[PDB]
């Protein structure tokens, strides 16, 4: 039997997938899971919650007049 310890929050991540699989009853669960994470990532991106990549291009812009 498998008993594993996982990072704080990963339980919730799996639970979100699981509850949506149960809600939708996909005929092909693995295909549904790939779509689930794709859409979750789009939602995270739109909210501004993508992790900051401080070595990556500072591609966004902020303006304020004085």
């Amino acid at each position: 039997n498998t008993h594993l310890r996982i990072p704080r929050g990963f339980g919730n991540l799996l639970e979100g997938l699981t509850r949506e699989v149960l809600r939708e009853q996909p005929e092909d669960i693995a295909t549904f899971a790939a779509v689930y994470f794709t859409e979750l990532l789009k939602a995270r991106e739109e909210s501004g919650l993508d992790p900051a990549e401080w070595g990556a291009k500072l591609e966004d812009r902020f303006y304020n007049n004085h």
